[PDB]
């Protein structure tokens, strides 16, 4: 790839390095990820949604694997950090949640899960958009904070519902300026979820006790009242958030259904100052 003049390293990680890069031909500026190694992906090139960072190209050359993405300058994590003094305005929080739910409705409608939503993976632009990025497509230190309980319990087959869970945790964090469930281990992550939402049993979650890593000796914590979870979210927002953090993947609200939730009756598209 002498076809790309590399502007700056956007990131590393076990699965590859990404650069902001200039196409010496196009003049176009892209993010370029080189996966170090040792067609299904290309179908996604034609699946484009305003709220998903676009996959432009997949290149298998000199026995290397490169993915090319649309480039955006800021992610939600940096934006929340610079907003920590003030917080993100609720109409902008509402707008970002609405847009993320649209992105997720789109990918889920095509049976594509994200599986690792986090503020670092959510890109925003000056025109008020927010886009899903980093779908871990390379799989045919990392935060557990947004991980759905079925994954933490070793479930081999998870559903679209894992993304709803992740986005709820992100919703809550946008509102409170605090990570909802800052576990420092898998079992610490689980037990932080339990201590707030109550230890799940078959009553609220049939088949929880059949998950691979479920132990009957999990401590039994009572559910806390949601009022402490996301103050000062109003009742519509708490209602919505409660349905996104449902223990049972089959009762957790879908992306499509959340879009019809009353919380969004007054949704607008504010513009951030970046
Ligand atoms: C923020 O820092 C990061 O980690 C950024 C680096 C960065 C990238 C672009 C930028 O503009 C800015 C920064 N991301 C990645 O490395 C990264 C990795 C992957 C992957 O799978 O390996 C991505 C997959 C898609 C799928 C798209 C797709 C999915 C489903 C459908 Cl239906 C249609 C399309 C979209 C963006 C992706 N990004």
């Amino acid at each position: 790839m002498e076809n790309f003049q590399k502007v700056e390293k956007i990131g590393e990680g076990t699965y590859g390095v990404v650069y902001k890069a200039r196409n010496k031909l196009t003049g176009e500026v892209v993010a370029l990820k080189k996966i170090r190694l040792d067609r299904e992906i290309s179908l996604l090139k034609e699946l484009n949604h305003p709220n998903i960072v676009k996959l432009l190209d997949v290149i298998h050359t000199e026995n290397k694997l490169y993915l090319v993405f649309e480039f955006l300058h800021q992610d939600l994590k940096k934006f929340m950090d610079a907003s920590a003094l003030t917080g993100i305005p609720l109409p902008l929080i509402k707008s970002y949640l609405f847009q993320l739910l649209q992105g997720l409705a789109f990918c889920h409608s095509h049976r594509v899960l994200h599986r690792d939503l986090k503020p670092q993976n959510l890109l925003i632009n000056t025109e008020g958009a927010i886009k899903l990025a980093d779908f871990g497509l390379a799989r045919a230190v990392v935060t557990l904070w947004y991980r759905a309980p079925e994954i933490l319990l070793g479930c081999k087959y998870y559903s679209t519902a894992v993304d709803i869970w992740s986005l709820g945790c992100i919703f809550a964090e946008m509102v409170t300026r605090r990570a909802l469930f800052p576990g420092d281990s898998e079992i610490d992550q689980l037990f932080r979820i339990f201590r707030t939402l109550g230890t799940p049993d078959e009553v609220v979650w049939p088949g929880v006790t059949s998950m691979p890593d479920y132990k009957p000796s999990f401590p039994k914590w009572a559910r806390q009242d949601f009022s402490k979870v996301v103050p000062p979210l109003d009742e519509d927002g708490r209602s919505l958030l409660s349905q996104m953090l449902h223990y049972d993947p089959n009762k957790r609200i879908s992306a499509k259904a959340a879009l019809a939730h009353p919380f969004f009756q007054d949704v607008t598209k504010p513009v951030p100052h970046l």
